[PDB]
């Protein structure tokens, strides 16, 4: 298939590994598996970041997906995403900023936190957003949805964003109904 790739840039923010317990690394790489898997599906797919790769995450990935290595379209970097992105071009993708996102720049760097929180570490990602000096925004979910979004339920709608270009369509298709 003659895929047409975004030039939006998806990172996966992985230097949160010491926070987590290993129950709650292992559900973070079942999350990563599922980015990596809807990104290579996907009609218009972002440049897939992995930053701040080690720890748990590392070890983790290489017993159980030794093959991660091998993976093609995704990034898979050692570094802090500072340390590879442009400051004026990152987004910090978090629930707690007052910023509502309206649209997508496909020219900028957009951040989610590597971290299954469990509601423990409230505030977490745009308190280091806001310290770092870099934009920061939250899903424009307003009245359809904790706001809390999982890491895999959040690049999946930007996915669909790309492709449908309508917010409430792409909150429908991805978030889970109770
Ligand atoms: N409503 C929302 N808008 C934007 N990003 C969101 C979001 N809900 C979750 N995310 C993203 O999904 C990631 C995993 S959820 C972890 C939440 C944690 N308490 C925090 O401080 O962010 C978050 O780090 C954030 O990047």
């Amino acid at each position: 298939r003659d895929v047409v790739h975004s030039t939006l840039r998806l990172i996966i923010d992985c230097s949160f590994d010491h926070l987590m317990v290993l129950k709650d690394i292992k559900k973070l790489h079942k999350q990563i598996q599922r980015c990596y898997a809807e990104n290579r599906r996907a009609l218009h797919p972002v440049q897939f970041y992995l930053t701040s790769h080690g720890g748990q995450l590392k070890k983790n990935m290489d017993e159980n997906d030794k093959g991660w290595v091998n993976w093609k379209d995704i990034h898979i970097k050692p570094e802090h995403y500072s340390e590879l992105i442009k400051k004026e071009d990152l987004i910090y993708l978090t629930s707690d900023s007052p910023n509502i996102l309206k649209e997508l720049d496909e020219s900028k760097a957009y951040v989610i936190g590597g971290l299954v929180d469990h509601n423990h570490h409230k505030g977490l990602t745009y308190k280091q957003a806001s310290d770092y000096g870099i934009n920061h925004a939250q899903l424009p979910l307003g009245n359809f949805v904790r706001k809390v979004l999982a890491v895999n339920h959040v690049f999946e709608i930007i996915l669909e964003y790309l492709e449908t270009r309508d917010w409430q369509e792409a909150f429908f298709t991805i978030l889970p109904q109770r």
